[PDB]
């Protein structure tokens, strides 16, 4: 695993990405690592956010499957060809796969300037696979076609004109020690599809939100690198920038602010301890048994600063400033999701993330 430490790299809020080759020759490409999707799609056009991108003409490996795959989205949408193709990744384990790839024909919206990515590494589970769950996803490629074990670890590490670039590790097939601190815990995944968990409360500096444990997971929650921000149902949102705006009261702030669209700066001198941290709940792994995810303001604002707790109208999404901090684990293999304090992770001298347990909870069966 010492070969997969730091294969990954970013700019704030543009994703985390691992390097991959496709094709033979080898096609260097940077891929989007999103556990919130699940198909291994790549820009095989030009376009003007890609300085690069993938050609099937020049992959002697290359397999059409001669079928298209169009997904559209709110805000504009990807359009690809149906492919196969030998595809590696090397700070990853020394193997390659044949694995269907999507190549981007077309779309809009869907690639960001300076993001540095030319594809998506859907790492999340067939049943929503696009153009349906019959496209095996590329992890499932590798773990049927090698001996790597069914399961990943992902450690994001977070943080001038440029975006701050951000680093992390993907480690494949395993779990790395020197990467996290204290005991993993374990939240089930209830589905295989979304890495969907189940929350079953969350106060904010200690404080219970006290809302019905559906609440926090109207609709679903997930586990999404490929989210930024901490996305939480309405009720729960407004319940939640309540409680923090008391919190931080002794400074007043541009409500643009509290909606995520505006940013915020002093000059070190920022006031994190005027802002409170915020526990996640997360079913155990035991009926009545939970453990708690606590995040600090460095997590949920980030640099300037800008709010990265938004609304959702799709469920809870625990996105980069969630996983930021903390070693995530995606235990593939048993069903579940485990969380640990990261190596890395900001944190001032006073608080820092952590990863607590058990704390027991009645019903919540009954949050999902
Ligand atoms: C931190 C920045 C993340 O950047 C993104 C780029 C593209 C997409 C995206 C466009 S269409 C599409 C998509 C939608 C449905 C099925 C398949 C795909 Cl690739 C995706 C993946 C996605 O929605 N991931 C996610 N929610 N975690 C999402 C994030």
């Amino acid at each position: 695993f010492v070969e997969m430490v730091d294969n990954l790299r970013g700019k704030s809020g543009q994703g985390y990405y691992v390097e991959m080759t496709v094709g033979s020759p080898p096609q260097t490409l940077n891929i989007l690592v999103d556990t919130g999707s699940s198909n291994f799609a790549v820009g095989a056009a030009p376009h003007p956010f890609l300085h690069r991108y993938y050609q099937r003409q020049l992959s002697s490996t290359y397999r059409d499957l001669r079928k298209g795959v169009y997904v559209p989205y709110t805000q504009g949408k990807w359009e690809g060809e149906l492919g196969t193709d030998l595809v590696s990744i090397p700070h990853g384990p020394n193997v390659t796969v044949r694995a269907n790839i999507a190549a981007i024909t077309e779309s809009d919206k869907f690639f960001i300037n300076g993001s540095n990515w030319e594809g998506i590494l859907g790492l999340a589970y067939a049943e929503i696979a696009r153009p349906d769950d019959s496209l095996e996803p590329f992890f499932d490629s590798l773990v049927k076609q090698t001996h790597v074990p069914n399961l990943f670890s992902l450690q994001l590490c977070g943080a001038s004109e440029v975006l701050a670039s951000v680093g992390g590790s993907m480690i494949i097939g395993g779990i790395d020690h020197s990467l996290y601190t204290g005991s993993l815990w374990y939240t089930p995944i209830r589905r295989e599809w979304y890495y969907e968990v189940i929350i079953v409360r969350v106060e904010i500096n200690g404080q219970d939100l006290k809302m019905d444990c559906k609440e926090y997971n109207y609709d679903k929650s997930i586990v999404d690198s490929g989210t930024t921000n901490l996305r939480l149902p309405k009720k729960v949102f407004e319940a939640a920038v309540k409680s923090i705006k008391a919190a931080s009261s002794t400074e007043k702030f541009p409500d643009g602010f509290w909606l995520g669209e505006q940013l915020v700066c002093w000059q070190g001198t920022t006031p994190w301890n005027i802002f409170p941290v915020i526990s996640l709940y997360l079913m155990g792994e035991v009926t009545n048994q939970s453990f708690r995810i606590t995040i600090l303001p460095q997590q949920y604002l980030r640099p300037c600063y800008k709010f990265a707790i938004s609304q959702s109208s799709t469920g809870t999404v625990m996105g980069a400033v969630i996983m930021e901090g903390f070693y995530v684990v995606f235990d593939r293999a048993r069903k579940r999701i485990g969380f640990a304090v990261s190596a890395c992770h900001v944190h001032d001298e006073f608080r820092t993330a952590a990863v607590e347990g058990p704390f027991v909870t009645l019903d919540m069966e009954d949050c999902g």
